[PDB]
DNA sequence: CCGACCGCGCATCAGC
DNA sequence: GCTGATGCGC
DNA sequence: GTCGG
């Protein structure tokens, strides 16, 4: 919050470009030079200043004196006036929607929660959920609850398989206060890189966190992949828990460490981490780190044993999970 | 300059 | 059906 | 939009 302001506005403006614009290095432009600056231990006072930060370049320099200055960006504020763009950015808020269906919805005169409510057949199926949960979506989820809904899904895990390693990542992991949804990362002996033993590993806890009316409705689902919702229980007379996004992540169990430092991110960590890797002539992945030959064809895998390893090869001293929250 | 910008699972569609 | 590109989300 | 070379 130091600088919330300069950040607050940089993703307005990575936002904009990302769902009007569908300009995602611009996006991704903004997006960095945002972490770059809430990351910085100052409070900034001048654009110049900014511009010394890997990322903030000389367009980006320009807006934070002319919001230094007056509070505010014309830019943004012509930006926000703009019934297109605003409807626009409005319908990327919905799960499932994104800038093209966006654009799409807006030409044929959808542009408002009613509008998407009373067109409910032109929606696909994470769609529909999106608009189901849309308010519930908007919430975060207090540590409290995270640490609720992490006992209910080891404990049934475990009902299923004692062989099964659930392990929740995402900001949880990074040990924040609280999270925007729930990750979390499966493993089982007899799934890994050179063979699956068993079949509907994946679906067998699906099935097991749906039967104790857990996990309520279904976004994607497939072999490695589940994309949901779930929700607490709650007690006699009380308020039912918002509905919640969980994401379960099945790996190869000999690839557990690639997989929890990916579920671990943050997205801009993981970002910045793979094109390090690539400055120091290696690729990273969810399963493996690879050295890349003279030609730029990924070689084979490397050991892994630990995160650290892989932080190793691309000589960055290592960083907890809790220092990973760019 | 100017090319590169992380990497990939699932849904859905076009074209064969 | 299949492959491949695209959208969208992680 | 920014940066490396
Ligand atoms: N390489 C790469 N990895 C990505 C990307 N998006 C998400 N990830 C990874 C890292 C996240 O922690 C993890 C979960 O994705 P997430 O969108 O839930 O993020 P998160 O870190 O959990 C948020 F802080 P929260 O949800 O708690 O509010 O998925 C991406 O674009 N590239
Ligand atoms: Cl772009
Ligand atoms: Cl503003
Ligand atoms: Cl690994
Ligand atoms: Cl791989
Ligand atoms: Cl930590
Ligand atoms: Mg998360
Ligand atoms: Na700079
Ligand atoms: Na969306
Ligand atoms: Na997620």
């Amino acid at each position: 919050t130091l600088n919330g302001g300069i950040t607050d506005m940089l993703t307005e403006l990575a936002n904009f470009e990302k769902n009007v614009s569908q300009a995602i290095h611009k996006y991704n432009a903004y997006r960095k030079a945002a972490s770059v600056i809430a990351k910085y231990p100052h409070k900034i006072k001048s654009g110049a200043e900014a511009k010394k930060l890997p990322g903030v370049g000389t367009k980006i320099a320009e807006k934070i004196d002319e919001f230094l200055a007056t509070g505010k960006l014309r830019k943004l504020e012509k930006i926000r006036q703009d019934d297109t763009s605003s409807s626009i950015n409005f319908l990327t808020r919905v799960s499932g929607i994104g800038p093209s269906a966006a654009r799409k919805f807006v030409d044929e005169g959808i542009k408002t929660l009613e509008d998407l409510r009373k067109n409910e057949d032109k929606l696909n199926h994470h769609q529909r959920i999106g608009l189901k949960y849309f308010g519930d979506f908007e919430k975060r989820i207090p540590r409290e609850e995270m640490l609720q809904m992490q006992d209910i899904v080891l404990n049934e895990v475990k009902k299923v398989d004692s062989e099964y390693i659930a392990t929740v990542c995402g900001s949880f992991r990074r040990g924040a206060e609280s999270s925007g949804d729930m990750d979390v990362l499966l493993t089982h002996p007899s799934f890994t890189s050179e063979s699956t033993k068993q079949p509907k590993l994946l679906h067998q806890v699906v099935e097991q966190l749906q039967k104790v009316h857990f996990i309520t409705d279904t976004l994607s689902k497939g072999e490695t992949k589940f994309m949901g919702v779930c929700q607490l229980p709650s007690k006699n007379d009380e308020k039912e828990y918002p509905h919640r996004r969980i994401d379960i992540r099945l790996i190869p169990k000999d690839q557990y460490y690639c997989g929890v430092l990916y579920f671990t991110g943050s997205d801009i960590f993981n970002k910045n981490m793979r094109a390090h890797a690539l400055e120091k002539g290696f690729t990273i992945n969810e399963y493996t780190i690879r050295p890349l030959g003279v030609t730029g064809v990924a070689g084979e895998p490397l050991p892994v044993d630990s995160e650290k390893d892989i932080f190793d090869y691309i000589q960055w001293k290592y960083r907890e999970p809790k220092d990973r929250s760019e």
